[PDB]
């Protein structure tokens, strides 16, 4: 099936805890796969006005370690369900891919999540302006523009509306679009 494929080719690319323990200022994200319309797509944040880092900016639902995490995963669970009202029960973490390595002193850890077809986005106004998918394949054939760094544009067909997502979440949509749709059959 399309969800095992998935889970499939993302377990080949896990790295686990191997760089959990490191001792850097942790965060971690949350790669968070909906399938809708027989699709995969990815679940994206705008971060809100009003936060002081990266106001009005396409994220990954994330967030910096606590001491109640039991590990990295919880991190990025916790966080999620803050940040759009992501449940437990209602997210299953797949694995552990390559950690970013910022500002020489930070170690961001992403983990994709398969995320239950029942689970609609409460977003949190004091954290999130909104929350939108993406389709995984629109990652393989994106609409760049250059402002010199590359910047997507993804439009909202239901709506009309545009997104730009760029840095580290651009990035990091790419790489699951490589991991899950290289080498399928039609
Ligand atoms: O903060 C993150 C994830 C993230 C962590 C570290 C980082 F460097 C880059 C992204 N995500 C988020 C998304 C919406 C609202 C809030 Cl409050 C947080």
């Amino acid at each position: 099936s399309m969800l095992d494929d998935a889970k499939a080719r993302l377990r080949k690319y896990d790295i686990g805890g191997k760089y959990s323990h490191l001792p850097y200022n942790k965060y971690s994200v949350l790669l968070p796969l909906v399938a809708k319309e027989g699709k995969l797509h990815l679940l994206f944040t705008v971060r809100s006005e009003k936060l002081r880092r990266a106001p009005g900016e396409v994220c990954f639902p994330g967030g910096k370690r606590d001491p109640t995490d039991m590990d990295d995963a919880a991190t990025a669970l916790r966080e999620a369900q803050e940040e759009v009202g992501l449940r437990p029960h209602q997210v299953e973490v797949v694995c552990c891919l390559v950690p970013c390595l910022i500002d020489t002193d930070t170690l961001i850890t992403p983990f994709v999540g398969l995320i239950d077809h029942n689970f609609q986005a409460q977003p949190n106004p004091a954290e999130v302006k909104d929350v939108f998918l993406v389709p995984l394949a629109y990652f393989l054939h994106p609409q760049v523009h250059d402002q010199i760094n590359h910047i997507f544009e993804y439009t909202n067909p239901e709506d009309g509306v545009t997104y730009q997502i760029k840095g580290m979440t651009a990035n990091l949509a790419v790489l699951v679009a490589f991991i899950i749709l290289e080498k399928k059959p039609t």
